[PDB]
C-alpha cells in the first residue's frame, strides 16, 4: 500500500490476546480459580507466561527486584500480579511520566 504506512504499529505490545492467554495458563497453576498463587511457585508460573508477559529462567532475581505485595503469610494476589506485570512491561516508555508528576504533589 506504501504511502498510508501510518497504521504500522497500531496497538501497544500488551494486547487482549494477552488477557486471555494468562489465564489459560494460570487455569494450569489453579484450576480452583482461586485467583491466588503460592511465591514458591511463582518463579515457575513467571517463565508460563507468553510474551510479552515471560519472564524467562533463571531470572529468578528479577522476581525479587520487584517483589509484589503477598497476601496471606504465604500467597500472592492474582491481581497484583497482572497489575505489576503491566506496569514494569509499561515502566519502559509510557504511562512512566504519572509518576514524576507526583513530584508537584497535591
Amino acid at each position: 500500500e506504501n504511502f498510508s504506512v501510518a497504521t504500522e504499529e497500531s496497538a501497544e505490545p500488551l494486547s487482549e490476546d494477552d488477557f486471555e492467554m494468562f489465564y489459560e495458563v494460570w487455569e494450569k497453576f489453579d484450576p480452583d480459580a482461586t485467583q491466588f498463587i503460592e511465591f514458591a511457585k511463582l518463579s515457575d508460573f513467571a517463565d508460563a507466561l507468553d510474551p510479552p508477559l515471560l519472564i524467562a529462567k533463571p531470572n529468578k532475581v528479577q522476581l525479587i527486584a520487584m517483589d509484589l505485595p503477598m497476601v496471606s503469610g504465604d500467597r500472592i494476589h492474582c491481581l497484583d500480579i497482572l497489575f505489576a506485570f503491566t506496569k514494569r512491561v509499561l515502566g519502559e516508555s509510557g504511562e512512566m511520566d504519572a509518576l514524576r508528576i507526583q513530584m508537584e504533589e497535591r
